[PDB]
């Protein structure tokens, strides 16, 4: 997602934290002045200005290309060197839960976990290798030149013309998604990436025309918004388990 999508996932999650996780999240955040779960949510996309080395090191962690393999993830094939979102989310969840680390080390892991739970729910972050997750599927969207990846990251969300305070209660007023009975931090990332990939492969998500507009928005913006709500609920359930026991 773009930055607004990341912040909305965090804002949905923040309100669903249990008291234990609330307290520990606030304590980790307070080690960095002005940090909130929302403000840190875009951080992993913004590393070029102040931590370009980490940005280079972690750029592959934002996606996994499994649509060629019918949305059946295999770590050795799809995640060489741990360089994909499934293995990165698993590792950063472990690091976040390691109370023996410094606050700085745990906060960095929190920033990755918040971002990556968002990205692993963006269908085009779990799509085809051969068109770079839709980046090479060129579109005109209300006449603007774009691509299917960007359309899902921000194009459709931008059509609401809402700030976070207007968009958040829209997401919260949706029907509640049915979550797993418990967080499994090491198994859930694969489940989520495969679910996202299956959306990318649904008939119509790749549109029949390159010229699209309101018809596509009216059909699929609700699904993008459902995915933001689902990501936020999944992020809260994960933080409640890792930080809230
Ligand atoms: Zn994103
Ligand atoms: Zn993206
Ligand atoms: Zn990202």
């Amino acid at each position: 997602w773009g930055a607004q999508g990341h912040r909305l996932v965090a804002e949905v999650a923040d309100a669903r934290l249990n008291p234990t996780a609330r307290a520990e999240v606030d304590r980790l955040l307070a080690t960095e002045p002005d940090a909130t779960l929302a403000s840190i949510a875009p951080w992993a996309d913004q590393l070029r200005a102040k931590d370009p080395g980490l940005g280079r090191r972690s750029a592959g962690w934002h996606y996994v290309n499994i649509a060629e393999d019918n949305c059946h993830y295999e770590a050795p094939k799809h995640c060489r060197n741990g360089n994909c979102i499934v293995e990165a989310l698993k590792a950063q969840s472990t690091i976040l839960g390691d109370r023996s680390l410094t606050d700085g080390e745990r906060l960095q892991a929190l920033k990755f976990v918040v971002h990556l739970v968002g990205d692993i729910h963006q269908p085009m972050h779990a799509g085809y290798a051969h068109d770079k997750g839709g980046n090479d599927f060129q579109l005109q969207f209300g006449n603007r030149g774009t691509n299917l990846h960007s359309l899902w990251d921000s194009g459709m969300l931008n059509t609401r013309k809402l700030d976070d305070a207007g968009y958040l209660p829209l997401l919260q007023s949706q029907r509640a998604p049915k979550l797993a009975r418990q967080s499994n931090p090491q198994r859930d990332p694969q489940t989520w990436a495969e679910a996202s990939c299956r959306i990318s492969m649904q008939a119509g998500v790749y549109p029949a025309t390159r010229k699209i507009g309101d018809e596509y928005t009216e059909r699929y913006r609700p699904l993008a918004e459902a995915q933001l709500r689902l990501a936020g609920e999944n992020l809260a359930q994960l933080l409640n388990r890792v930080l809230g026991a």
